[PDB]
Parts: C-alpha cells; sequence; structure tokens
RNA sequence: UUCCUCGUGGCCCAAUGGUCACGGCGUCUGGCUCGAACCAGAAGAUUCCAGGUUCAAGUCCUGGCGGGGAAG
C-alpha cells in the first residue's frame, strides 16, 4: 500500500472517541484528515493513546505557527518536561506527503501541512461539490425550529430590527449546510394593548384615503402622533378617558370579540406580513411559518396554567398565579404567570407557542434568536419548561445579541429598515458609476446596487460577536473601502472578470490542473486557507457567530486580494493559466459559500 | 439597591484556557501603461484596576471602576 492508500486508511478511521469521533469527517475536512494522520503517527511515537492526542491537536492563531499544534502539557504526561518532549517528538515525525515539517517550539509541537497535497486534494473537492464544500453531515435526521426577528407589527422595523433577523438567517443557513432540516419561524407580536394603541391611533390621526397613497409614511406618521399623546398626557386623564387606556381598551375589544375590532386588525395583519414578505426576501430570507402571539389559543394558554399548578410551580398572591423560581435559582426571582382579572400573561404564551410546537413538529431542537435584553425573560421561560417535566425542555436554546443604540421615534432618531437598506443602495450606485468603462457592463445597475449595499449594511453588523452593542452611523453602513462587505463583494466580483477574463480555459481542465505549479508563498498561503472553512463552518455552529465566518472570510478574501497582484492567469502558458484559475476558481467558489451562508448576494460585476 | 453583560493600539473589533494578541479605520512611505472599492512597507499593545485559580489567563474566580441591559 501506499499514499492513495493512507487516505483510505485515514478516511476510515475513528482514532477519535465515540464523542468527539462524531466530529472526525477526513472525506470533507481536509483538517480532520490530518488530525488523523497526526494523532496515528504521534501515538506510535509518544505511546500515548490517538483518541487523547486528536482532541488536543488545535488549529492555530496565524499561519505563521503552523496549520495545527498540540500543547504537550495537554497530555498530561506524569513528570514530564513539555519542551523535550517536544524535541523528542518532533525530530523524529514522518512528514510523509502529507506534512511539510514539523517543529518543535517550547512545550509545543507544530505541524506544517503539505500544500501540494493539499492542493491536489481541497481544490478538486472545493471544485466539484462546489455549494456543498464547507458542507458537513453532522447530524442524522434532526429538525430544528428557529424563530427570528418575531418582531411586533404595529412599531417601526428600525435598524435595530436588523439584528434578530440576519443571525436567525444565518443560523438557519448554517444548520442547513450541516444536515438539519430547519423550519424558520417568525413568532410575530400581533396581539395585544401594542395594535390597540395603532388601531386607537387609526382613529384620531388616521386617513383612508392618505393610508393608500403609502400606508407605511401614514401610519408612521399615525404611530408619531399617538404616541405623543400617551407621552404628553402622561398620568393625568383617568385610564377609562386617557389615551393608553383607551388603547388597551381596544385590545380588549378583541381578545374580547368585537367583530367590527378582529376585521380592521386580520385587514393589517395581512397587509404587514405582505410588507414584510419582502423585506425578509429582500434579505434573502424566506419563513415557512409566519406564527405570532396570536396563534396561541388560550387552550393552549390555560392548559399550560393546570400544568404549573398540576406540578406544583405557582402560589396564590392577591388572585394572581405566580411561580417563584427561586427555589431552581435565586437569579431568576418570581414570575406573574396570570392576573387576578383572569387574564393569563405573556410567559405563559410562551410556554404555550412552545408545547404547541413540540406538538406540531417534534422538533429535536429549537432556538430562539431574542435579544439579551430579554435575558432574564428567556431565563424564566426556560426553566419554568424544566420543571414541567418536558423532554424536550433540555433541546430550547437562546442566542442573544447587543443592540443598536440611536434608534428612538421619540427623539426623531428613528430609521426603518427599509429605507436604510434604499439609502445604502443610492449611494452605492454613486461609487458603482464612477467608472464609465466597467459600469457600462453592467445589466441592472440598481439590482446590483441594491445588492452591495446589503453586503454593506450585513457585514458592518455581522463583524463583531452577537453579545457587543454599537452606535448606528451612516457611515457604517456607507463605507467600502477596507474590511467591508464592498471587499468581499469586490473580491468575488473581480475574481469572475479573471475567469470570464480566460474563457479559453474551462473549469473540467481546472480539475486536473498540474497544482504542482502552485509553488509560490502566496499561492500557499492562499491553499492552506482554501482547506480550513469545513472547520468554520463547524466552529460556526459552536458558537453561533456570524462573525466566525465573517473573520475567515477576510483572512481568505484578504490572501486572494495579495495573490492577485503577483499571480497572473492571463498571459501565462496554459498549464501555470489553468493551475491558478483552478486556485483562483477554488477560492472564488468558497468566498461564494460563505457570502451565501451569511445571507448576502454575490455580484459578478459592480 | 440587586442581577447580567461588555471593557483589547488614537477609533471599531477577533480569539477553543495553550507560546511571542487577528484584522479594519486614522496616520507615514511607495505602486494604476486579468478591476486601485486594490496592493507592498512603516509606526501604533502590556488586552480597564487590585488580586486570585492554573504548567499556562485577553479568556476562569472575587472585588472595584466605567458603558449598556434587566429586576425591584
Amino acid at each position: 500500500a501506499s499514499t492513495a492508500n493512507m487516505i483510505s486508511q485515514l478516511k476510515k478511521l475513528s482514532i477519535a472517541e465515540p464523542a468527539v469521533a462524531k466530529d472526525s469527517h477526513p472525506d470533507v475536512n481536509i483538517v480532520d484528515l490530518m488530525r488523523n494522520y497526526i494523532s496515528q503517527e504521534l501515538s506510535k511515537i509518544s505511546g500515548v493513546d490517538s483518541s487523547l492526542i486528536f482532541p488536543a491537536l488545535e488549529w492555530t492563531n496565524t499561519m505563521e505557527r503552523g496549520d495545527l499544534l498540540i500543547p504537550i502539557p495537554r497530555l498530561r504526561i506524569k513528570g514530564a518536561n513539555p519542551k523535550d518532549l517536544a524535541v523528542q517528538w518532533a525530530e523524529k515525525f514522518p512528514c510523509g506527503d502529507f506534512l511539510e515539517k514539523v517543529e518543535a517550539n517550547g512545550p509545543f509541537i507544530q505541524f506544517f501541512f503539505n500544500p501540494q497535497f493539499l492542493a491536489k486534494l481541497v481544490i478538486p473537492d472545493i471544485l466539484t461539490r462546489k455549494e456543498d464544500y464547507g458542507s458537513c453531515k453532522l447530524v442524522e435526521n434532526k429538525k430544528v425550529i428557529i424563530e427570528f426577528s418575531s418582531p411586533n407589527i404595529a412599531k417601526p422595523f428600525h435598524a435595530g430590527h436588523l439584528r434578530s433577523t440576519i443571525i436567525g438567517g444565518f443560523l438557519a443557513n448554517l444548520y442547513e449546510k450541516l444536515g438539519w432540516e430547519v423550519i424558520r419561524m417568525n413568532y410575530l407580536g400581533d396581539w395585544g394593548k401594542q395594535f390597540g394603541l395603532l388601531a386607537v391611533g387609526f382613529e384620531r390621526y388616521g386617513n383612508e384615503e392618505a393610508l393608500v397613497k403609502d400606508p407605511i409614511h401614514h401610519l408612521f406618521d399615525v404611530y408619531v402622533r399617538i404616541n405623543k399623546d400617551i407621552e404628553e398626557e402622561g398620568d393625568s386623564i383617568p385610564l377609562e378617558q386617557s389615551t393608553n387606556g383607551k388603547a388597551r381598551e381596544y385590545f380588549k375589544r378583541m381578545e374580547d370579540g368585537d367583530e367590527e375590532a378582529l376585521k380592521i386588525w386580520k385587514r393589517f395583519r395581512e397587509f404587514s406580513i405582505e410588507k414584510y414578505i419582502d423585506t425578509y426576501a429582500r434579505l434573502n430570507i424566506k419563513y415557512d411559518v409566519y406564527s405570532g402571539e396570536s396563534q396561541v389559543s388560550k387552550e393552549s394558554m390555560l392548559k399550560a396554567i393546570d400544568l404549573f399548578k398540576e406540578k406544583g410551580l405557582t402560589h396564590e398572591d392577591k388572585g394572581a398565579v405566580l411561580i417563584d423560581l427561586t427555589k431552581f435559582n435565586k437569579k431568576l426571582g418570581k414570575a406573574i404567570v396570570q392576573k387576578s382579572d383572569g387574564t393569563t400573561l405573556y410567559l405563559t404564551r410562551d410556554v404555550g407557542a412552545a408545547m404547541d410546537r413540540y406538538e406540531k413538529y417534534h422538533f429535536d431542537k429549537m432556538i430562539y434568536v431574542i435579544a439579551s435584553q430579554q435575558d432574564l425573560h428567556a431565563a424564566q421561560f426556560f426553566e419554568i419548561l424544566k420543571q414541567m417535566g418536558f423532554e424536550w425542555a433540555k433541546d430550547l436554546q437562546h442566542v442573544n445579541f447587543g443592540m443598536v443604540q440611536g434608534m428612538s421615534t421619540r427623539k426623531g432618531t428613528v430609521v426603518f429598515l427599509d429605507n436604510i437598506l434604499e439609502e445604502t443602495k443610492e449611494k452605492m450606485h454613486e461609487v458603482m458609476k464612477k467608472n464609465e468603462n466597467k459600469y457600462a457592463q453592467i445589466e441592472h445597475p440598481e439590482e446590483v446596487a441594491d445588492l452591495v449595499g446589503i453586503s454593506a449594511v450585513m457585514i458592518q453588523d455581522m463583524q463583531g460577536k452577537r453579545i457587543n452593542n454599537y452606535e448606528f452611523k451612516w457611515e457604517r453602513m456607507l463605507s467600502f473601502e477596507g474590511d467591508t462587505g464592498p471587499y468581499l463583494q469586490y473580491a468575488h466580483s473581480r475574481l469572475r472578470s479573471v475567469e470570464r477574463n480566460a474563457s479559453g480555459i474551462t473549469q473540467e481542465k481546472w480539475i486536473n490542473a498540474d497544482f504542482s505549479l502552485l509553488k509560490e508563498p502566496a499561492a500557499k498561503l492562499l491553499i492552506r486557507l482554501l482547506g480550513q472553512y469545513p472547520d468554520v463552518l463547524r466552529n460556526a455552529i459552536k458558537t453561533h457567530e456570524p462573525t466566525t465566518v465573517v473573520t475567515y472570510l477576510f483572512k481568505l478574501t484578504h490572501q486572494v486580494s495579495s495573490c492577485y497582484d503577483v499571480l497572473w492567469v492571463a498571459g501565462q502558458t496554459e498549464e501555470l493559466a489553468t493551475a491558478r484559475l483552478a486556485l483562483y476558481g477554488a477560492a472564488r467558489q468558497v468566498l461564494y459559500n460563505g457570502m451565501r451562508l451569511l445571507g448576502l448576494t454575490p455580484v459578478e460585476r459592480m
């Protein structure tokens, strides 16, 4: 046997334990292949079980320290001296065609993959599976429900709601790529005093004809004014006669039955959902079901109430049903689940909704993409499902995120998301016209500008970890130089130009290129880069951070761009021209994959 | 007042507990006779403070300070 054989032995090798081996996928992750190899070999040298070595292998910070490394201390070898072991094991390590070099360094052992070896396997793999390159089957017939955005249709959809939307869109695409069935659910906040306020407000300032001219502009004007009332008349006018109370009243009429209200409501409900469907689509998102606070009946809600008692979780307080979660967690406190008047509160509705979902979908996992401002709530909610004894309770997860600051209707700082997009599109359109020759070759400058701007908007948000807050600033959405959406778009766009620029050669020929011709440092760094996308995605699903992907995407595009200035595809020998076309080709495919994963839309020209 | 969360270069920000902290912006020097929305090079750090756990801390623990959030 030999090299093509070692690969087989390594692909059908579960050196990892029943737990971690479910992570080893030598077949679709070059780094895993190496993890296997390195483990098998280092075991033969060290005497240490390979299952102990595998998880001790770490991907490096920068590509200067190798492709993987292992901290000897981690192996916990009694009385040993890591620095010596490193040296010993390192100088004796079999490189073969896999590794380029193994070098001891302090208590660590670094492993430098052989770029040639990588090239021959990764590019073809990438060029062949294309949109499925990063893919990996991490789950066996599992269904997940991801509830995201879930806005209150009675309030302006501003820049702040961009977050729960794109994050949820991301997790959805990510989960699918790793083998999950995904239900994209928008849990619309469409049943309460808030809508009441909007309805009342429409009587006060609404104008049926202006509504038709531009529903949204008018409705916003309505929202604005009616809200000035609640503010201006603070604690004066007695409830029944005040605006606020008048709003609560309108909701009563609905929750009561008033066929008159349930009509103006349903009218709004249908319309809003239509307006939303376009917006989400403009962000490459298509919900499977548009649920909502309304969709959870008093049946499901009360059935839950009984369960709280049935399990001895509630206590009576002057007619109100409460739940003191202290027993379970001091920080959780007490929660009102139903008030004296009988009205079940939102904490109870959420539990209803939950149970309803488990019944209808029998999901293996449900992800709640809410904002950090609902941390306590989310926690209580989860705790309750636990103590209710639901098996699935343990399959619920809350993915939070920081807030976009600088959005206030009463401060006039408010700016709708549809407009943020639009305004950015126009700006991107102008920079696009700065280059006549090129601009001329674009068929739909408008469509493309909007794609470019959206990438700008999305990336600037996904660059840092969800948890981080950030100040709304137009310059954040309008920048195109440096690490910005436009940067990725331009890289993708120029890699395509290079392709078109050499139609003379086609993909089929790329896969069988003489990869040995990709020996330059720049090409090596880029090759190594290419084989990490698979690890990136799997790590992405652990951190649930768009930034996990975006960070990679820039290292990739950065390296690509470096290469772009030294490795020409044009004016070369057909042999070298095909070699680099396969390199840039794969690079483009990976960038394509990642961008889509994040929810952006690659552009061919800009 | 109680709880949570963030604090990394002048500004934004990354990091599996694993070595001498990744990028962008600003700024300095260069490069337009397959896309310069770019590239090459330079300078800028003790990762908020006092400690602690650990072979190893930006990362974990306690407390302080500051911003944000939540509860009362």
